[PDB]
């Protein structure tokens, strides 16, 4: 599919909404996060956070699609509570009601993102990577998986 | 001052705005092109472009800095007179009627952007940046150099 992958955590299978878990060791260079969900009719906005710890106030990377204003995505950081500079994409990459793909790929300067196997987004990384312990996720979705895969 | 740097074409030195001038062979990786400048106090907005040919329809990369909203700074690619999604990053690194330092660093998959030595915003290529023969400056500033320089 490119490339060969391998499982490096066992998969979230139908993570309940909100889902807050870990990413066992960290997250390392060439690993693959992928989520497989669908958003609800009733969705405005929804959130990846990679995060150090359970508590939110330090998101190494917060991925938020915002079904206003015609439809973008914001990516920021949170540190000590304090939000950076926002990076804003003008577009929507996915559709209310209807299933996706989320793949994020951790690499040594950026997170890649792909929508639909489609690239997205990059994001540099502003604080390291491998503090990022936790995943969570919220919004009006549902979840089929979440998996986690290196070359 | 982190690399030895040399220059690959003669330094445009105190260009006219609006400027419109060859990147002599069009744009490499590595390509370091570095514009010393001042904003003027009435600007509200300006521009530099990377484009094929004169003409303006298409901009592999058109970096806008907007005083506007608090101030923001737009990336985006036109293809055939038709603008794609924006990048924003909601931050003004520049500031009014003050001088300013702006570095354009190619790399295989991205432009860098650097403001007064500090890494600013990335740009994923859309369209091969060596199809990129053309520089374009406008806006309420002037400029001491454009310089051109590879490791
Ligand atoms: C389906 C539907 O009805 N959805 C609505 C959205 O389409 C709508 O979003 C706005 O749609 C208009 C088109 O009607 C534009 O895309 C809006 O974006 C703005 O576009 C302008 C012009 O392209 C752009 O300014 C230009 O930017 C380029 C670089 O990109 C260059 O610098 C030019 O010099 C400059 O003029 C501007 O930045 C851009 N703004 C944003 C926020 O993206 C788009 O907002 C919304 C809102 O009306 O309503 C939906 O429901
Ligand atoms: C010096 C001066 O007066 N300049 C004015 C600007 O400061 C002003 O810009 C607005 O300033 C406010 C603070 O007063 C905010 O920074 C505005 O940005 C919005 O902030 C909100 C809350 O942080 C943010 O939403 C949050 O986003 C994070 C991720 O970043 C997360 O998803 C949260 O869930 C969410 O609530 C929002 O996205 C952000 N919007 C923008 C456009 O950046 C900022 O606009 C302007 C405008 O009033 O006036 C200047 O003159």
């Amino acid at each position: 599919s490119g490339m060969a992958l391998f499982s490096a955590q066992s998969p979230y299978i139908n993570p309940i909404i909100p889902f807050t878990g870990p990413i066992q060791g960290g997250l390392q260079e060439g690993l693959q996060v992928t989520l497989q969900g669908t958003t609800k009719s009733f969705a405005q906005r929804f959130v990846v956070n990679f995060q150090n710890s359970f508590n939110g106030n330090d998101i190494a990377f917060h991925f938020n699609p915002r079904f206003e204003e015609g439809g973008y995505v914001v990516c920021n950081t949170k540190q000590n509570g304090q939000w950076g500079p926002e990076e804003r994409k003008m577009q929507m990459p996915f559709q209310k009601g209807m299933p996706f793909e989320l793949c994020f790929l951790v690499q040594r300067s950026e997170f890649k993102v792909m929508v639909n196997k489609k690239f997205f987004v990059q994001y540099q990384h502003r604080v390291p990577y491998h503090l990022v312990d936790t995943i969570a996720v919220s919004g009006c979705l549902k979840l089929s998986f979440i998996t986690f895969q290196t070359q």
